[PDB]
């Protein structure tokens, strides 16, 4: 058939994906200029993000269709045209990998991370890590192409003048760049390394919600022994000791009143008065109820925020890798098989379109799993 007809049905897709690209990602740092509750350090590397999918849109596919012509051209201009999307892909790593940094100094050492992550030095780790992205991506264009070694035969059937070359990726492109220094060093490690933080993520905050769990349970278990009891002395020692742990306002006042009335009543112990021991130490038993116990409920829900945070984050960046794991793979048949059958042109035009959905997917993420972009994005669409 035609090679028009199959041209068409791809690059109405991918101009379609575009499409989408910028409008979603737009919305996305339209909301957070307005919105000041979504201004803080996490959301400017999601904005960042942004920016890179947004890119994706007006400048990566636009090249891909001038890639799919076979178009002559200088070889290093058909570099930068073949190589772009890859510093858009680092980008999109780096803002990845900042994310899951951020969620783990948030939930590890919660009490510095306001003087930890300040938004000045955040600016300047966005800044540095576009720099770096610009140099990974454009990293043929320094030497490592094939551009001494053109392809006259394509270059003189497709009539391109001299100094040109039929602009195709493989042809411009190593594919030992491609799998050893793009799949594997720049992409592969930064993902195994973005799958080992988010591991200490959900683990930290299983232990202490098990943490939190327990220190409630020893001091409902012992205020059992003291009433059916020196055996007074024991369980009031591990009362206060359980009671510092659970430390970590209104709360500030019921902990006091708590390790008040401990306090009275291990006295009463240490010198006998055993039952008198006993009555002061059914009334922390009051105190307990009315606000130990809401300041663990309270806990326990704070938790849960931070872990949906994370959960959030993390589903991002699974979908980034599931978009762009297919294009590498193929790549390593095509260097690792020489032997093997190339990709069909169908297949790859199908690994193309797939690696950029994933500038599509991000803004639907936070509508669904993040209330105040889905709030804040509805008054923007309302007005
Ligand atoms: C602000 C935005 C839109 C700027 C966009 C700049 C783009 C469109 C420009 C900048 C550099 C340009 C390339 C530079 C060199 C060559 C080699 C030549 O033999 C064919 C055109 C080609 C391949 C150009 C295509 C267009 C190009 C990629
Ligand atoms: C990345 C996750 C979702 C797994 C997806 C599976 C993909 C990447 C796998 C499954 C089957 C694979 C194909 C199986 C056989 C061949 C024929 C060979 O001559 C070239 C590679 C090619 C065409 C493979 C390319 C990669 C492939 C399409
Ligand atoms: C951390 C995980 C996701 C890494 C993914 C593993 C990658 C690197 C593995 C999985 C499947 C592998 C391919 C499976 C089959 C073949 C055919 C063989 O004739 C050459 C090697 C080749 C082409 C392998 C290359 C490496 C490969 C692509
Ligand atoms: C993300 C990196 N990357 C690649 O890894 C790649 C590639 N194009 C090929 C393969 C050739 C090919 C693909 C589509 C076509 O229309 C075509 O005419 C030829 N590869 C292996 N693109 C260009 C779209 C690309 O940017
Ligand atoms: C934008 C997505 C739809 C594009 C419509 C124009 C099609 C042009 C063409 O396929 O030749
Ligand atoms: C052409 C380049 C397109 C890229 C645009 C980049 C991002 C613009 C983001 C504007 C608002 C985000 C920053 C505001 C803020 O939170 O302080
Ligand atoms: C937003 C989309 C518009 C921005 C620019 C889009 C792509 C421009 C590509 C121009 C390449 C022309 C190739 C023809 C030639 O080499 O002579
Ligand atoms: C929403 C994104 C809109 C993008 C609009 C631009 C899309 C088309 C871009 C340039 C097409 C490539 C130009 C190459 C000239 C023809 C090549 C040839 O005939 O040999
Ligand atoms: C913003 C800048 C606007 C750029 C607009 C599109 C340029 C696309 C060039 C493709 C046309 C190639 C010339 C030709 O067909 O002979
Ligand atoms: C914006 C980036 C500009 C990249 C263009 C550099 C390639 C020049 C083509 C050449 O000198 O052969
Ligand atoms: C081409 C080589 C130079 C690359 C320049 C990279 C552009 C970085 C732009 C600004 C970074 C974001 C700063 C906002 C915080
Ligand atoms: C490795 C890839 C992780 C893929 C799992 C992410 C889940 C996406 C939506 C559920
Ligand atoms: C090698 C694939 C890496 C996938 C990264 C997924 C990010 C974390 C996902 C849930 C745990
Ligand atoms: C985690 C992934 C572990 C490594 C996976 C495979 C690396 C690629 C293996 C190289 C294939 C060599 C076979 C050949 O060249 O003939
Ligand atoms: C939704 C289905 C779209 C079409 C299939 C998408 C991905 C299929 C996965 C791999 C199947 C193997 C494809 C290889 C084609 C034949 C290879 C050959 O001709 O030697
Ligand atoms: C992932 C989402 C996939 C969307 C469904 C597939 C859309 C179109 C991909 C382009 C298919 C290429 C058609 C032309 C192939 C050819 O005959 O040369
Ligand atoms: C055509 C492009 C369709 C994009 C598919 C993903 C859309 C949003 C998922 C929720
Ligand atoms: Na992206």
């Amino acid at each position: 058939a035609p090679p028009i007809m199959g041209s068409s049905v791809y690059i109405t897709v991918e101009l379609a994906i575009a499409v989408l690209a910028i409008l979603g990602n737009v919305l996305v740092c339209w909301a957070v200029w307005l919105n000041s509750n979504l201004q803080n350090v996490t959301n400017y590397f999601v904005v960042s993000l942004a920016a890179a999918d947004i890119l994706v849109g007006v400048l990566a596919i636009p090249f891909a269709i001038t890639i799919s012509t076979g178009f002559c051209a200088a070889c290093h201009g058909c570099l930068f045209i073949a190589c772009f999307v890859l510093v858009l892909a680092q980008s999109s790593i780096f803002s990845l990998l900042a994310i899951a940094i951020d969620r783990y100094i948030a939930i590890a050492i919660p009490l510095r991370y306001n003087g930890l992550v300040t938004g000045t030095r955040a600016a300047g780790i966005i800044a540095i890590c576009w720099v770096l992205s610009f140099a990974i991506g454009l990293t043929p264009m320094l030497g490592w192409n094939n551009c001494g070694q053109p392809k006259e035969g394509k270059a003189h059937s497709q009539g391109c003048g001299e100094g040109q070359v039929a602009c195709l990726f493989e042809d411009v492109v190593p594919m030992n760049y491609m799998v050893y220094f793009n799949f594997f060093a720049c992409v592969l490690v930064p993902l195994l390394l973005m799958l080992g933080v988010y591991l200490r993520i959900f683990a930290a905050a299983r232990r202490q919600l098990a943490d939190l769990e327990d220190n409630w349970e020893t001091l409902n278990d012992n205020l059992k022994v003291i009433e059916k009891a020196a055996q007074v002395k024991d369980a009031l020692t591990k009362m206060r000791a359980a009671a510092l742990d659970a430390q970590k306002k209104d709360f500030r006042h019921g902990f006091d009143i708590l390790v008040g009335q401990i306090d009275d009543a291990l006295k009463l112990a240490n010198e006998g008065k055993v039952k008198e021991a006993q009555a002061a130490a059914e009334q922390l038993k009051t105190t307990r109820n009315a606000y130990i116990q809401k300041y663990l409920e309270r806990a326990r829900s704070t938790l849960q925020k931070e872990v949906h945070a994370a959960k959030s984050a993390a589903i991002i960046a699974g979908l980034f890798a599931l978009c762009w794991l297919p294009l590498h793979i193929i790549n390593c048949f095509t260097f690792f098989c020489p032997d093997c059958s190339h990709a069909p042109l169908w297949l790859m035009y199908l690994a193309i379109v797939l690696s950029h959905t994933n500038s599509v997917v991000n803004p639907f993420i936070y509508a669904y799993r993040i209330r105040e972009f889905r709030q804040t994005f509805r008054k923007i669409i309302r007005s």
